[PDB]
C-alpha cells in the first residue's frame, strides 16, 4: 500500500463537482474547489484548475492529474514548514504516510495546530499520541477516516486500510 492508494480509500473519486462533509464543493479525489457557496464560484474554480470549460464534470484522468498535484504539494508544504518538517523526519516510512494524509485533508496549517499531538510522534510516545490526537474536532467529525489514520500513527502499519 501506499500514499496514493490510502488517500483514494479516505477520499473516494467523484467526476461531478460535488459537496464535501463540510459542504465545500469539491471534485475528483478530495480536491477542495471553493469555501463559497456558490456553485458558479466552483464552477470557475474548476475551469481554471482544469484549463478547459468542464461544466461541472471531469474525466478520470483531469482527477488523476489533480490528485498529483496534491499530495506533491503537501508533501512539500510539509517540507517547508518549520513544525511539520522535523516531526516528518523523525518518523517512519508508513506513519509518514499518515502525516501526509492529516496535510492533504485539514492544510498545513491546521495540522500545525496539533502542537502536543506533534510532539508526542516526535518523541515516539505512540499511545499517548493516539489518544491526544482523538480529543479534536478533526475526530469528532470524520472519526471514521480519523481512527484509520490515527491506528496508523499508533502501529506504525496499514492494517487500517487492509480490510478497504
Amino acid at each position: 500500500m501506499n500514499v496514493f492508494e490510502m488517500l483514494r480509500i479516505d477520499e473516494g473519486l467523484r467526476l461531478k463537482i460535488y459537496k464535501d462533509t463540510e459542504g465545500y464543493y469539491t471534485i475528483g479525489i478530495g480536491h477542495l474547489l471553493t469555501k463559497s457557496p456558490s456553485l458558479n464560484a466552483a464552477k470557475s474554480e474548476l475551469d481554471k484548475a482544469i484549463g478547459r470549460n468542464c461544466n461541472g464534470v471531469i474525466t478520470k484522468d483531469e482527477a488523476e492529474k489533480l490528485f498529483n498535484q496534491d499530495v506533491d504539494a503537501a508533501v512539500r508544504g510539509i517540507l517547508r514548514n518549520a513544525k511539520l518538517k522535523p516531526v516528518y523526519d523523525s518518523l517512519d516510512a508508513v506513519r509518514r504516510c499518515a502525516l501526509i494524509n492529516m496535510v492533504f485533508q485539514m492544510g498545513e496549517t491546521g495540522v500545525a495546530g496539533f502542537t502536543n499531538s506533534l510532539r508526542m510522534l516526535q518523541q515516539k510516545r505512540w499511545d499517548e499520541a493516539a489518544v491526544n490526537l482523538a480529543k479534536s474536532r478533526w475526530y469528532n467529525q470524520t472519526p471514521n477516516r480519523a481512527k484509520r489514520v490515527i491506528t496508523t500513527f499508533r502501529t506504525g502499519t496499514w492494517d487500517a486500510y487492509k480490510n478497504l
